[PDB]
């Protein structure tokens, strides 16, 4: 058989958000996609042996109220907690996606620090290992433009789902 998750991906504005989403529904790097784009996006594919389809909402445009939005967060499954490596203000903004979430939902999440890629390093692994441990949810790097941890992120997120599900 299959299994369906309804996932979200949010996080600062420029952080990686579509480039991930992006890499996860068409295997290469899609440096340039309209910032003002939010919509949710299917990719089938298999997840420890299983089938798996996953749906993204690619969260996006005005940081005003949504209700399309509100409404798919508060039904979603698990959550991408997205910083960039080389934006301090992305991963010190990590806590106020992390507020938003629990405020429309035990959910499933992972931190998420995007564009390993770059030389030009701010937020240390260490750093956000530490607040990944504060949260109790897994930390994963990963480089939209390599493709560096795209699967590890979104996989690990349903190997949480499943996790939850089982309680
Ligand atoms: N070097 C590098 N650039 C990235 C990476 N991910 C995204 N970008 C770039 O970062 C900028 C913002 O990406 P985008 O996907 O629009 O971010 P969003 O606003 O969170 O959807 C664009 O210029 C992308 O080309 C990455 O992993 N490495
Ligand atoms: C630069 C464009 C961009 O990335 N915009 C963007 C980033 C992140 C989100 S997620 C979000 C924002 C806001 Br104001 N509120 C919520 N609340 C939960 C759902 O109602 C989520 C959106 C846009
Ligand atoms: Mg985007």
């Amino acid at each position: 058989g299959m299994t369906e998750y309804k996932l979200v991906v949010v996080g600062a504005c420029g952080v990686g958000k579509s480039a991930l989403t992006i890499q996860l529904i068409q295997n290469h790097f899609v440096d340039e996609y309209d910032p003002t784009i939010e919509d949710s996006y299917r990719k089938q594919v298999v997840i420890d042996g299983e089938t798996s389809l996953l749906d993204i909402l690619d969260t996006a445009g005005q940081e005003e109220y949504s209700a399309m939005r509100d409404q798919y967060m508060r039904t979603g499954e698990g959550f991408l907690l997205v910083f960039a490596i080389n934006n301090t203000k992305s991963f010190e903004d990590i806590h106020h996606y992390r507020e938003q979430i629990k405020r429309v939902k035990d959910v499933p999440m992972v931190l998420v620090g995007n564009k390993s890629d770059l030389p030009s390093r701010t937020v240390d692994t260490k750093q956000a290992q530490d607040l990944a441990r504060s949260y109790g949810i897994p930390f994963i790097e990963t480089s939209a433009k390599t493709r560096q941890g795209v699967d590890d992120a979104f996989y690990t997120l349903v190997r949480e789902i499943r996790k939850h599900k089982e309680k």
